[PDB]
């Protein structure tokens, strides 16, 4: 019986920015296909600056830890806007970071950015290191751009 | 040794809108301050479209189910850019929408819009009803605008 | 300093069929590219019979609640080898179905088969009802085959 | 058809002490304001020392991962009575207590007492830095008093 | 090498109460003794108003599920100031009450007060029946006062 | 440097009966041949009256869902010393059962007793209906005795 | 329509040994009585060697972060049989024994036997130390016997 | 009124490789019965490399830790193809490696192969080390064979 509901604007509001779907979904195939071309078998993750999972991908044969492990990654990436290998080394210093929800600080995620700030970890886990995980994450990211 | 990240551009971005922290927050405090000047005791929420909780206020003498019932509400009403009063009648035909995660299909949440678009719900808990919850819902989308 | 691990075979061992990551990110991509051509907002998930998920996609502008209820789509489709909006209808007589953890009884979600068995669910959310995302969920569905 | 409740009285009651609402959300809003004055984006979390958390506010920009640490860290600060920044160095002697639920022994969180008894923990997450972001936290306690 | 936390005073603080440990163990072994006497298996719960559990009581020969029963029990019977038998009857016109986290709207739980306001709620379960259950409660918070 | 524990004794102490793992064992992997048999598919659990979990076996070809849902059968049959066929009922008039934790009110489920008292419930899933799933379930229950 | 349930006998049942409700009370009891004594305020938990908690007292003025770490403790002690003073120890030459579910291997946890094998664990949390928590747990222990 | 599900083929299919159940049956009852002879009372677990739990048996007088333990020690067995023995000496160069989710790298689990590649890990908990439940796990692969 009963409407309707509230208009914002002006200095109430403000805008962020994402990749598309398209482009993620782009990056996180690329990535797969530079694992697969590889002889790898991995999970692939990209998520928001927002913290939203956007796109994951598991491969054929990737093991059962990879799935989270690259969405974690991402996360991590994409929070700090670094790569989770260099991130997992601020743990000599600050090692109680690995303690904050939904981390996951080893190598394997990489960030994107629009300018200059983040919207986007591609996350990779499945290969013999995070190190190879995130070669893959950089294949991911390159095909963005440029 | 190594670095740095990918920058995308072009059609690989899109732009989204959202409240801002302060207009949540003015937002939020208004439903609270229409819920005490009537001797109510109340939970506040504010959620984002993109699902993320903006702002929480655990009122004075607010029942211990409110706080997290509020979160539920704001989420509901945003996620289906309607009150949670009329979705909790669609259930008489779609009875189901109740097992989505994350939602309370239970008066008390009111979703907030820019360009016809939602942006945030505005949830509220702990009156003796969620038809009253949702009148200082109301109040709180009220202060924006207008 | 020690090792190796044991090899099974014979009758100690069976195999089950799956589709391709490759084949269901080609399901999964079909079903947003129907819905965002009819205008509409959408996550999509694909899940194995397994119960894993292989793929998602967050569709741009989608509602926060579209990618996880997509997923329990998926997995209820492919646990019964059954549209959701057909196992929606047997709560009727098996109201308790809907208590079985991981589920969603909500139109959306379908199966895909081989040799006769399910080997995968794709799962819709986001569209003004669950009739719609399994339109959409059918057309994923039917870039496999044929 | 039946009622009524019991009422205790006496020695079977004590009583507890708190912040206002008004007071945590003033404490709160104080620590943002302070970050977006020196161009920072984080979430704020006041949780009182009853475990319940009393206000969260997530920033503008503020990354994914800042709002459950925000809140963590209150949380942490109010049950030793102690900054986070103090308590992280307990774990060189005392590495188990980080195995704690609910805690997370990185600096960004500060108490706040009444009658030499904590009532409240502020917390803050995003900045470059823990130390910084308890910088932030005393602006946040600052205001109350004095 | 740094510090002091700030004390809070005057309208920024509010006082609450609370029934004793002392109170509240006295009442759940109060129902656990009254259970035991009619050959009943049961486990107790006293919960405060503030959402936290105070005691629990598991009895011998009690069922698995009676424990979690008995908390979410007096969890509800003290967020809304009522016998969870009364409150199961509302579910006929506010049915989606029973969708708030933490909550069982089953026979069980009573609410104790101090100043008419709620301060605990006594919950339990394992009895062939809720209302069974509930006498013990009552039985419980009998010994209270008066 | 420092020890010992103490050692309780007389009326302080009670005692409780089990199945033993071999026995759940034996009476599990008769649920299984059974199905087999039959050519179905299901998932089957043994949960001892003290909440726990002895047995589960999955079988191959078995839905995702039927795993968890026949844990938490065993759980639901032994918790009441009932059929689940039985227990799912009283939802008629006893709706809210259904809400306490790790239970699924839905036939599949039997008790196994031990001087008339509950000691055990075997839960079986994945067959086209729940009734299917409990004969397996009794044959399960069979092998023990006579 | 239909019945009834197998009566299990033999060498298929083994008993277990357990503390009575009573006793765990009565420890728990102690533990808070010599804690508020030396003017602490501390959560208490009794948990029995399947697991189960069988009973949690939270002090007045406990730490918000005690209840849960008194029963993680209790559950620790009863697993190992140990003190978790002794346990925390073992995390020098194995460190992963702390990445197992439900532990927490930090001083205040202490076990119960009878006929020298593990009944229950008492766990105390909430005093400036873990030695001091197991020395209230030690108390509780101690009215059991002799 | 309507149907039917669609029929993937050829290349949008691939085979995985499982132990039967049957198989990781006779496996686990392997481990249980080369324990129970050296007296030691464990939990057992087969996790196929999908992810899922196919078996699991908790010993009688296992400690109540050990379930989950063997659990998640046959999944991190399976995920790397490795004895978790050696996975734990990873930790030193690798030590966010634990960080993973569903992971316990503690010794107690052990794979098994089919083509070279892994299809199930065995997982075991609950003797005095983690050396001496691989050694149980060892002999319940080496049934399988040869």
């Amino acid at each position: 019986p009963a409407a309707a509901p509230v208009a914002a604007r002006g200095g109430e509001l403000t805008q962020s920015t994402h990749l598309t779907l398209e482009a993620a979904t782009k990056a996180a195939r690329a990535a797969v296909e530079a694992a697969e071309k590889d002889g790898r078998h991995v999970s692939v993750a990209v998520v928001d600056r927002n913290g939203n999972t956007l796109v994951t991908l598991r491969g054929d044969g990737a093991g059962p830890q990879s799935y989270d492990s690259a969405d974690r990654k991402a996360f991590t990436a994409v929070s700090w806007n670094a790569p989770t290998s260099e991130l997992a080394k601020r743990l000599a210093q600050a090692p109680t970071l690995k303690d904050i929800p939904g981390t996951l600080f080893l190598a394997g995620g990489t960030p994107v950015t629009a300018k200059g700030a983040p919207v986007a970890g591609i996350g990779v886990a499945g290969a013999p290191s995070g190190d190879l995980d995130e070669q893959y994450a950089r294949a991911g990211a390159a095909v963005l751009g440029h």
